């Protein structure tokens, strides 16, 4: 798939996405619900994690898959950008949980329709 990491309108153009799509990108893609469950998770960032994309679609991104990621520099963000209903935000972080720390730029952002949220990731 042809997109890149941060674009303008990246929400348009992964809007509504099959699961087969999203693998196509370059860069992590996961989406949540507005209380952080994993939607979908795709296979680059998989490749990122470790985390293998078919099994924690269905668990809670901050409660259970994604501890050091409870903060309010992470977490904090994005539970303030889904209750204003609106969320964009850029930052990098480090990802630790069981893993050797890798360093990441992370793009969340409210997805277009309903109240979904976007969580993308590339490596710094
Ligand atoms: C810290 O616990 C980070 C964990 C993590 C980040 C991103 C993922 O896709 C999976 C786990």
């Amino acid at each position: 798939e042809h997109v890149a990491f941060g674009s303008e309108d990246i929400e348009n153009t992964l809007a509504k996405m099959d699961d087969g799509q999203l693998d196509g990108l370059a860069f992590g893609a996961i989406q949540l619900d507005g209380d952080g469950n994993i939607l979908q998770y795709n296979a680059a960032e998989g490749d990122i994690t470790g985390r293998d994309p078919k099994q924690v679609i269905g668990k809670n991104f901050f409660k259970d898959v994604a501890p050091c990621t409870d903060s309010p520099e992470f977490y904090g963000k994005f539970k303030e950008g889904v209750a204003s209903g609106n969320l964009n935000t850029m930052f990098e972080y480090t990802f630790d949980y069981q893993e050797t720390p890798t360093k990441v730029k992370v793009h969340m952002k409210k997805a277009l329709s309903g109240d979904s949220y976007w969580v993308f990731v590339k490596r710094v």
